[PDB]
């Protein structure tokens, strides 16, 4: 049982094609490379908690999650939510540089796939609100192919 | 590679504690017993398609899905959505009796866990709208423990 560590990297990335809920919260399980994404109207502490509750239902509970120092991830509210779950959190090392690189790469592959799938459906600018969820789901499936 | 068949059972169950989006769409992968649930305001053909797009992002694409003859699953719109995905569908045998039993059992374990987790949080009647998603996510995690 000397298998990979159950550690996640999480980040928010802006995607105007998904407006009005244009902030995409993306989590990469570093142990399997699975990706989970959710959309939100604003980046708050509560959006990050909503995102991780879903990721937890999808990937199970991690031992730890690594984020940057964005304030939605470092407020007291977030620290308490993570403590209630027993999940450890680290924002890395002060002036990390790298070490968030996997989720930054997932952010980019994700936006590219949304753009090619959207354009494939004839949406060259914003994706109609009513079509967003299924297209976000399709991009997520295309990047995991469970 | 003589491992289980990638066949899903899907159904809708009403849960007043989740009002106004009180119809829960539940899918059980019969190959692993994993469960995926989503909430909806009305049972339409489009609610079933929204539910399966999410399940597909979570469990990958199945070879087939088995449902009852509820009309949201048998309209032309649904038949076409499933055909676009290459997924086969069966509503079983005319007067099946059983053969949907796993998802009917998942419907019941699911509503029980929502009730115990809700009550654990002090919500004895409807769960506040703003608390529903995280509690639905928690019930889904509690029944899968990924
Ligand atoms: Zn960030
Ligand atoms: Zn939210
Ligand atoms: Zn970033
Ligand atoms: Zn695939
Ligand atoms: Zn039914
Ligand atoms: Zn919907
Ligand atoms: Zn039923
Ligand atoms: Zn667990």
């Amino acid at each position: 049982g000397l298998g990979p560590l159950q550690i996640w990297q999480t980040d928010f990335t802006l995607e105007p094609r998904m407006a009005p809920r244009s902030w995409l919260a993306v989590t990469v399980d570093t142990a399997s490379s699975a990706i989970v994404v959710t959309q939100h109207g604003r980046v708050t502490s509560v959006a990050a908690q909503h995102h991780w509750a879903t990721a937890i239902a999808v990937l199970g509970r991690p031992k730890a999650i690594k984020t940057d120092n964005g304030s939605c991830f470092t407020s007291k509210s977030t620290r308490e939510w993570l403590a209630r779950w027993g999940i450890a959190h680290t924002t890395g090392i002060p002036g990390n540089s790298q070490g968030q690189a996997m989720v930054e790469r997932a952010n980019r592959l994700l936006k590219d796939k949304i753009r090619v799938l959207a354009e494939g459906d004839g949406f060259m600018k914003r994706i109609p609100t009513s079509k967003q969820g299924e297209l976000l789901a399709k991009a997520m499936y295309a990047l995991n192919h469970f």
